[PDB]
C-alpha cells in the first residue's frame, strides 16, 4: 500500500519533472508518501519549513517505517536521498534506484555496490522508459 | 582508536584539498579507516577499482563497522556520504558532520534534521577554521 518516494532537493531540482512522472505512476501501485518531492512548486535555497529540519527529518523517518517500498530516483547527487537509502537498508525495505546514465554521470559506487539484485535494485533507464521500469517491478513484486 | 571519513567522490572532488586537510588532522585523534577518500590522485569517472562497487561497498561497511566515530564533510552534496551517514545512525555510531556555509549552498534538511547536537553533531565552519573544530570535537569526545 506504501510507497516511500527518494528524490534530490537541496541536492538540485534539475529533475523534478521526472520526479513528477514517476510519482505519479507510483500511485496505481500505492500510497505516496513522499509526494511532495516531486512538487514543481517546491523550490528551495529559501531555507524555510517553518516547523524546522528536525520536523522535516522526524517526519520523513515516520513515513520511511511505514514505507512497504522504498524507491529512488538516483541520478542526482544528494544527501538527502543517500541517508534516506542508507536508514532504509538498515530498516530492511525493499529498495528501487532508477539511474539514468545518459545524464553522464557515473553512479556511487555505495549506491550501485548496495545493490543485490533482488533486495536492494538498482535500473538503468532511459528517460521515456521510466514507466516501463516501474511496471515491471511493480508487477514482479506480488 | 578508529575514524571513518566521508568525503564526495562521485559527487565530486571540489573538497579534495580540504578532506586532505581532515584526514591529515585527524590522524593525531585516530587510524583514519578511509584515509583514500582524500587522495588527489584519486580522480573517478573512469569507472574502475577492478573489484567492482560491490568490493568498494563490503570493504566500506566493514570499516564503518569498527569505526569508533565518523567524520564527514557535507558541503558537497553526495550520496555515497549520505548513505554512510544513514548506515551510521543506524548503527548507533557518534557522527560529526563538518559544512561550509560559504559555499553558497544550503543543507540538506535530512543532515540538517538528523543532529541531536550530541551524538549526531553538525558544524558550521569557515575554511580556515577545519582543524580548530576537529580539536574541539575530538579534546571534548573525552
Ligand atoms: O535535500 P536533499 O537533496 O539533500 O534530499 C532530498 C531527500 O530528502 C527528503 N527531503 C529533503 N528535503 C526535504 C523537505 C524540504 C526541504 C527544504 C524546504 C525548504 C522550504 C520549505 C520546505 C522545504 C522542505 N521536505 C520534505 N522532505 C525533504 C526528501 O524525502 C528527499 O527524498
Ligand atoms: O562517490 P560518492 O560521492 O557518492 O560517495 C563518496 C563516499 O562513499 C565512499 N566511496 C565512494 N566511492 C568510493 C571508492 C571509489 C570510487 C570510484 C573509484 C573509481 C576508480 C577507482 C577506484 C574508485 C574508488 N572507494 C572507496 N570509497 C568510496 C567513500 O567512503 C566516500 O565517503
Amino acid at each position: 500500500r506504501s510507497v516511500y518516494f527518494c528524490g534530490s532537493i537541496r541536492g538540485g531540482r534539475e529533475d523534478q519533472a521526472l520526479y513528477a512522472r514517476i510519482v505519479s505512476r507510483l500511485r496505481r501501485y500505492g500510497k505516496v508518501l513522499t509526494e511532495h518531492v516531486a512538487d514543481a512548486e517546491l523550490e528551495p535555497l529559501g531555507e524555510e519549513a517553518a516547523g524546522g529540519d528536525q520536523f522535516i527529518h522526524e517526519q520523513n523517518l515516520n513515513w520511511l517505517q511505514q514505507a512497504d517500498v522504498v524507491v529512488a530516483e538516483v541520478t542526482q547527487p544528494s544527501l538527502g536521498v543517500g541517508y534516506e537509502l542508507g536508514r532504509a537498508v538498515a530498516l530492511g525495505k525493499p529498495i528501487l534506484c532508477l539511474f539514468r546514465p545518459q545524464s553522464g554521470r557515473v553512479l556511487s559506487a555505495m549506491i550501485r555496490g548496495a545493490a543485490d539484485g533482488s533486495r536492494f535494485q538498482v535500473w538503468d533507464y532511459a528517460e521515456g522508459e521510466v514507466e516501463t521500469m516501474l511496471d515491471r517491478y511493480f508487477e514482479a513484486y506480488l
